[PDB]
This record gives structure tokens, sequence and C-alpha cells, in this order.
């Protein structure tokens, strides 16, 4: 598919069995998702953004499915205001920027 | 061009006379550049992201060239970690996400 950028590029992702929407984000290095409790082992982390840093938990090897396309990687869960799909999972789904 | 996202998507921009690099950022509504003097008048604004809010100066109707493509649009200047080109100028240059 081709997403245009008139609206925020939101898509549905299936993660841990359930669907959520998430923003496709070429300027994020990592994927950050709203608070949820996944089974599994995690690590504390801090990630930063325009106004400062926030505390998150890192899960490794999570399968997500972004418009039919699976990807496996690291996800950070924390008190974020949006669910953000960053480049670590976007590379796996073959996604490009074209102008 | 077609840009893959294995590395951070950074381009050279020309603005005010300067060259700079900025990130092409689909997850950003607006464009935020590090502090500079730009010709023109400006209004204070706040913008936010992960971590909170910063104070930015707003300049409207600013010419900017991203990879040899011109846009003319609003640019916010403030103390951002990174120079970000957001969706307000990516649609002028005809950028899409494809996968
Ligand atoms: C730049 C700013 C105007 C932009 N804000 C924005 O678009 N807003 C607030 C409108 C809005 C409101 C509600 C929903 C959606 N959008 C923003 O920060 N967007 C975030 C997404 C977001 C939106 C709202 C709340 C919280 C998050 C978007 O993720 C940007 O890609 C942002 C850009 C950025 C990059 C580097 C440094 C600062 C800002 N990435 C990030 O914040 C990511 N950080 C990151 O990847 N970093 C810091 C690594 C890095 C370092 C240096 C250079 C590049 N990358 C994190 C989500 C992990």
């Amino acid at each position: 598919p081709q997403i245009t950028l008139w609206q925020r590029p939101l898509v549905t992702i299936k993660i841990g069995g359930q669907l959520k929407e998430a923003l496709l984000d070429t300027g994020a290095d990592d994927t950050v998702l709203e608070e949820m409790s996944l089974p599994g082992r995690w690590k504390p982390k801090m990630i930063g953004g325009i106004g400062g840093f926030i505390k998150v938990r890192q899960y490794d090897q999570i399968l997500i499915e972004i418009c039919g396309h699976k990807a496996i990687g690291t996800v950070l869960v924390g008190p974020t205001p949006a669910n953000i799909i960053g480049r670590n999972l976007l590379t796996q789904i073959g996604c490009t920027l074209n102008f």
C-alpha cells in the first residue's frame, strides 16, 4: 500500500492477539507502545524525545503484524501518548519513503 | 528518491541561506529546527512530544529546499534534539510511505 501524509499515518497492528492503532514513524528509531502487560521478561530503559526522557520497559522479540506484514523485534512499553512504530520494525516490513 | 529506513532518514535542507541536515519524519505533524536566526517575524508557541513540551519560535511562509525540492511553509525554531521535517512540508514535496 501507499500512505499519503495528509492525515497522520495511523494503521492497525495486531500485538499480543489484539488490535491497536499505531503511527508509522520514520523518525523514531524504536517502537513505543502504550501501557499493556505482556508476559515476558523486560529491561528498564529510558528513551527521549523532544521535551525530555521517559521511562519504559523493553521487551525483546515481540511479533507484531502491520497491515498483514509480520515483524519481530523490540518493543518499549510505557506511558506514551501515541503508539509509535519506528524504524526497527518498518525495515522488516519493506517500507520506504518516496518522493 | 526511494529511501529505506535502515539508517535514519536524513537529508540536506537549505534554508535562510544555510545548509543543514534534517530528518524526514512521518510521525511529526510539524517541522522543528534547531535554534537559528531566520529573517522574518515570529510568534511564541509550544510544541510537544515524548517528554513534554518545548517553546519554539514560529516563522510562517519560509522557503525551504529539501533535496532540491522546494516547500514554503511554517517552520518552528527551538531547542530540539534533532532537526525534523514533519508532515506539513512532506506533503508539498509529494512524499509517501510505501510498502
Ligand atoms: C517533533 C514533534 C513536533 C512531534 N509532535 C507531534 O507531531 N505532535 C505532538 C502532534 C501529535 C499529537 C498527538 C498524536 C500525534 N501527533 C513528535 O515529537 N512526534 C513524535 C510522536 C509523538 C507524538 C505525540 C506525543 C508523543 C510522541 C515522533 O515520534 C517523532 O518521530 C519524534 C522525532 C524526534 C526524533 C529525535 C529527537 C527528538 C524528536 N521521535 C521520537 O521522539 C523518538 N525518539 C527517537 O527516535 N530518538 C530520540 C532517536 C533519534 C535521535 C536523534 C535523531 C533521530 N532519532 C521516540 C518516539 C523514540
